[PDB]
């Protein structure tokens, strides 16, 4: 194997697979919605089959249909004007984007700061460039009193800066963060962004739960705040905005000088995307783009849909003494284990507690989540392996099945 | 810019999609299928859109439906137990396939060897890994008097030869070959296998168009060479298959210790690909495998249809003094242009005959087609510069445009 790959062969996610492969488990574990997706995006997938030119080679660079709609779209976000063909990248997801990212901007030698837990692809992915990962945590503050939250979770600002040498070249940052749920705020976003303005490093800004934000919060992009734009590559999603995960498809958006270097890793790895799914994709953001301003739109009523759940899933997890974080934003929640009966002594490995007791809770009480320490790196995981992450992007039916499960559970 | 991508930013392909732009022109330059897909395959992707399940992830390697079908049609072919998970990788295109290939298996420094002309992200793709692309030509025989065809070229074994050194990680090997149509022949695929074997290296062996081929002419698949199968990788496309050039689908073929490397590249690059095009792709497969010795089995019925638009396009070359290069398989063919008026003297610059040709005949004629000398390393092209590739893989609508055209031509 060649030696930009040692060792990032590593998939203990396809353990998390097997785990969930019985059927009378209720999976709460990988993020897979089994809500249906919105009727008209089916649709419209469905009449970009039937049309010979949707199922030829379209644009290496995006679709023109669907980079004009992302750059009405994100106009209005950003107050600006965003230029469809050297401002915007379509990639296969916002995985590809990410990887289009550091393989076009990130050398060898060269420092990428990462908070964690991460999404956990943010490691390999610096690693194969040849970069060196340095990490740095977010650490909880005293509660407001009720409850445990996202919010409650943030960074310290000089270690923050302790981190950047003249050897930083970016930073990571994922906002809605996966797993924690957190929302960053304007001022965290702000001390963020005097450091890479102050070190003239960039910033890659995963912002593929941008529409999932929950009340009392606002997605914010750090993009938008001064000396930003120029340094800034900000990432989203299809299947994440249109509750469509196997569609694959995601977007890159920043200046053309950046987005150039993305460019040429794309026309270089696999060039061009699908172009029903670009087609119909396109189609369904104009509907959506359209009533941005109503409830109906798809971007206001899903997270109006999922915070009743996500309510439903904290008094859940409660109800056993699982001690939950409400998340600010997002489709994940994260809760404590510990002050369960733990009960894994007889168990017999060296991986950390939540791997062990996400196994347990899967044999016997026929539930699967993810533990968090999948999300840390290997110096990290002992402060995070007490945690464990439920998704909740699920049909009523589902989350019945686990209020079954948790009323038996003692 | 990372230094991994330093000067592999020119696509030549966006000036002539400028020339495609359309005064009332007959686009005969990139593989474009203009004919319909089969209805079938259409059909499947609208009702995949409608499941839900279907809009979801799926494995990560490839939707275990659709690796199923292609083990039971390459073990149908490879005469061989295929086994879908750990001898298969699906990947975004055969474009994805290749990036896959070298990425995985190609270091810094290693020598990779290469046919010309080539598919032309050959070069970059291994000059991205940092190895150093080899390149030798294919050469004319005598014809046999009667007709120019694709297997009037061939290569020098003791030429070949000399290109391997113990620096040789692989050769690139592409059959039916882009731009030329050549199937290469037992005798040829020999010549490489011995060296492979000799000198413990790799072949990466692109076959898209592996069921285009025309009367007289079979594909034999390296891989099944003795000794080849634990030293190749093979590499199909949805694209080319089904006409759905849009899709983006294709996958590798080969052994565990080859195929986990390139499952590494694609975990910490896309990761999954879409679901409902390989919902859908997987139910194309089985309708045409079960129907495999019958001609209305797309496989038969495609091939069929084209040689009769090949000895159409023939015709129509000679028509006009464009010497045309009969192609064993594939859809496109390439033709002499030197001797016709050969006279282009608004066109100062030494960029390449070929080139030249290409716009005059766009201008004069409102027929385009690709220089032959955009598959070229610079060494080579003034020996391919009077070259110049049509496709015709189009409807009776199109090629009628272009009789109205050689008509006309004088």
């Amino acid at each position: 194997n060649a030696k930009r790959i040692e060792g990032l062969d590593s998939n203990v996610w396809v353990e998390f697979t097997k785990l969930a492969a019985d059927p009378s488990v209720v999976n709460l574990g990988q993020g897979f919605p089994d809500i249906s997706p919105p009727s008209y995006v089916k649709e419209e997938l469905s009449k970009a089959a039937f049309i010979d030119n949707m199922n030829q080679y379209t644009r290496g660079f995006g679709h023109p249909a669907l980079v004009k709609a992302l750059s009405c779209l994100y106009g209005k976000i950003y107050q600006r004007q965003i230029d469809p063909n050297e401002e915007i990248l379509v990639a296969v997801g916002a995985y590809g984007s990410l990887f289009n990212s550091i393989q076009g901007l990130v050398d060898p030698g060269d420092e990428v700061i990462i908070m964690v837990p991460f999404y956990d692809c943010y490691e390999p992915m610096v690693r194969m460039a040849g970069a060196v990962p340095v990490f740095i945590p977010l650490r909880s503050k005293p509660t407001d009193g009720m409850k445990w939250t996202s919010s409650d979770w943030t960074f310290d600002p000089r270690e923050l800066e302790s981190k950047f040498s003249s050897k930083t070249k970016a930073i990571i940052l994922n906002t809605p963060h996966n797993p924690l749920g957190k929302v960053y705020t304007r001022q965290e976003l702000q001390v963020i962004a005097d450091l890479c303005v102050k070190h003239d490093t960039l910033c890659i800004s995963d912002e593929v739960y941008e529409w999932l934000v929950y009340t009392g919060h606002t997605h914010v992009k750090i993009a938008t705040l001064p000396g930003m734009w120029e340094r800034t590559i900000t990432i989203g999603s299809a299947g994440k905005t249109f509750s469509v995960t196997g569609w694959k498809l995601g977007w890159s958006i920043g200046p053309a000088h950046l987005i150039k270097h993305l460019q040429t890793v794309q026309q270089n790895s696999f060039y061009t995307c699908a172009t029903p799914l670009q087609a119909a994709l396109a189609e369904a953001f104009w509907i959506d783009i359209k009533r941005m301003d109503d409830p109906e739109c798809y971007f206001n009523s899903l997270p109006k849909e999922l915070e009743v759940k996500r309510d439903r899933m904290v008094r859940l997890l409660n109800s056993v003494g699982l001690k939950p974080i409400v998340p600010d934003g997002g489709y994940f929640i994260i809760a404590d284990v510990s002050s369960l009966g733990a009960d894994l002594s007889d168990m017999n490995s060296d991986e950390p507690y939540d791997y062990k007791f996400v196994k347990w809770m899967t044999k016997h009480k026929k539930l699967t989540a993810i533990p968090v320490s999948a999300f840390c790196d290997s110096k990290s995981k002992p402060h995070f392996e007490k945690l464990v992450r439920f998704c909740f992007i699920k049909k009523d039916s589902t989350l019945d099945a686990a209020e079954e499960i948790f009323r038996a559970w003692n």
